[PDB]
DNA sequence: ATTTAGTT
DNA sequence: AACTAAAT
DNA sequence: ATTTAGTT
DNA sequence: AACTAAAT
């Protein structure tokens, strides 16, 4: 039982993560850069209803924390089935526009795959939960990143913002990679044979044999849950001949 | 008096032009074509009115005929100012797409202008009336252009086509301006010191001197004359030192 | 609620 | 230029 | 009266 | 995709 063995290692057991190993980040912004505020557009009682126990999770989580802030983006109430339950899409669209542009460093998912031998047939999926959310920004940054939230009926001082890297965020999916690639460097020269694929949040370890995989396995988990990383232990594909990784199929070393 | 000493040159007082040198043009369809019938679209009393009486000029003057013909394309009743006076328009598109393409060989005006040297400021402009009317067009390839036409009160048998070179057909300005070439292919041994740029009905002959230009007009207008051209008097630009040929004003040597 | 790159 | 589709 | 290449 | 502009 891989949910056991690791409880640190898995979202299930492990609690939300916190990468501890990494500074907070500092988000640079363009030389003529200002704060932009812009106005919460009016949300229905519906969508504030739907939005607000998450909220409170993050807020509870000291994942948003309350502030003052000269900057300020909307909160879009989102609700991914026909009508149904809604969910918090900031629009960081403005702020994304005044923060100095990095280097795309993720490769795309074919380049990555291409970077798998046929000699490595056993594979290992796992997706880090909450990924972003693992860390943590700079004091100095979080104003950036501000929104404002009022409940009709006792409603937080005005502004809250984010204490980790928030969704929506263009530099989010290079900065978490490149942190979870430092943190994951020395695991990689602690295990020569094995190979090791990230996409941002999705990890994909590639053995030789069963048992390599197997213990590799274990090292990685026990690893991830050490840094404070959380994989979702539903969805993951523990050493299987085939796997889903990225949209592929991976099979026989097909794909 | 240029108009008294050439009344053969002019379409004032010369009558309708024929190229008499040139043999009937024979208009080679392209390998796969076959006749096309468009029935000729209600043309209302008035289009009809205003139309009637080019057509009987035509007929009269022996440009248009009575014939019987498996090709047909509607007459268009267009009149140029803003509702005054109709006059006739074939709409030949689709024969003009199964007639044989022929290479383009009329320089485009900027490329005829370079030309143009200096040394020659005395300039003369005439612009050939009719021009295509000028050129006979074979028997055999007179069907092709067919067009129906009813009088309400005593109509013609029913089709009439041209015996000479029609406007609205693809090849015409191409066809002149090699037929007209050759025609004066002698006139231009017979001057080398003069300089005549063609444009298909628009001429413009150069000169060093008043004089060289006055000798050369009287020969240019003595030979169109007995060539079957006609220029147009009222038009006609004699030995000028500024001129407008082709949308240009040459003046001084300049455009 | 707005933007934007595409399509029609 | 009026519509869609994505996206935050 | 229809077509077509362009624009909006 | 609804409109224009030319063209025969």
């Amino acid at each position: 039982t891989w949910l056991s063995d690791f409880p640190q290692a898995w979202a299930e057991t492990g609690g939300m993560g916190l990468a501890v190993r990494q500074a907070p980040l500092i988000i640079p912004l363009k030389a003529t850069s200002t704060p932009v505020s812009i106005k919460q557009y009016p949300m229905s009682q519906e969508a504030r209803l739907g939005i607000k126990p998450h909220i409170q999770r993050l807020l509870d989580q000291g994942i948003l924390v309350p502030c003052q802030s000269p900057w300020n983006t909307p909160l879009l109430p989102v609700k991914k089935p026909g009508t149904n339950d809604y969910r918090p899409v900031q629009d960081l669209r403005e702020v994304n526009k005044r923060v100095e542009d990095i280097h795309p460093t993720v490769p795309n998912p074919y380049n990555l795959l291409s970077g798998l031998p046929p000699s490595h047939q056993w594979y290992t999926v796992l997706d880090l939960k909450d990924a972003f959310f693992c860390l943590r920004l700079h004091p100095t940054s979080q104003p950036l990143f501000a929104f404002e939230w009022r409940d009709p009926e006792m409603g937080i001082s005005g502004q809250l913002t984010w204490t980790r890297l928030p969704q929506g965020f263009k530099n989010s999916p290079t900065l978490f990679d490149e942190a979870l690639h430092r943190d994951l460097a020395d695991f990689r020269i602690q295990h020569p044979d094995l190979i090791l694929l990230q996409y941002v949040d999705d990890l994909l370890l590639a053995a030789t044999s069963e048992l390599d995989c197997q213990q590799g396995t274990r090292a990685l988990l026990q690893t991830l849950g050490n840094l404070g990383y959380r994989a979702s232990a539903k969805k993951a594909q523990i050493c299987q001949k085939q796997v889903k990784y990225l949209g592929y199929l991976l099979k026989e070393g097909q794909r």
